C-alpha cells in the first residue's frame, strides 16, 4: 500500500520569492509492516537553512494553509535537516530523511502532511504568521 503527499505553501511569503512553482517538497509513503508505514520525505527550494519539523494534522483542508487543517494528529520527533544550498542566486535549501510511524496507510488518506520551521525573522510577515510551512493532502 502506498500513497503521497506533494508538498506546497499556501501562504505568500516575503522571503520565498521563487514562483514557477509552489512545490517544495514530497512525501512519499509506503507500509512496511502490518501497522508501520515508511515516509520517504524530500525538501527543496526553501529559504531558510534549519531544522523542519513534521506532523500531520487532522483535516484534509488547506485552503487557509495549516491554519485551517485543525490540530497535530501525529508528530515526528526526527528532525529534517535542511543545509544543502541547492539555489545559489536565491540561496535556497534542500534536504532529505526517511521516517516512520506504527500507523498503517488507510489511516492516513485524506489528512494534510504538514513540514516547518520558525522563521528567522517574522517582523517582515507579521504578526499571526510565526512559522514557514507547506503542506499536501495524503493522497493514494
Ligand atoms: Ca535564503
Amino acid at each position: 500500500s502506498s500513497a503521497v503527499a506533494i508538498l506546497e505553501t499556501f501562504q505568500k511569503y516575503t522571503i520565498d520569492q521563487k514562483k514557477d512553482t509552489a512545490v517544495r517538497g514530497l512525501a512519499r509513503i509506503v507500509q512496511v509492516g502490518e501497522n508501520k508505514t515508511l515516509f520517504d520525505i524530500t525538501v527543496n527550494g526553501v529559504p531558510e537553512a534549519g531544522n523542519y519539523h513534521a506532523s500531520i494534522h487532522e483535516k484534509g483542508d488547506v485552503s487557509k494553509g495549516v491554519e485551517s487543517t485543525g490540530k497535530v494528529w501525529h508528530k515526528f520527533d526526527e528532525p529534517i535537516e535542511c543545509f544543502n544550498e541547492s539555489d545559489l542566486g536565491k540561496n535556497l535549501y534542500s534536504g532529505k530523511t526517511f521516517l516512520s510511524a506504527p500507523l498503517p496507510t488507510w489511516q492516513l488518506i485524506g489528512r494534510s502532511f504538514v513540514i516547518s520551521k520558525s522563521l528567522n525573522h517574522p517582523e517582515n510577515e507579521p504578526s499571526s504568521v510565526k512559522d514557514y510551512s507547506f503542506l499536501g493532502v495524503i493522497a493514494r
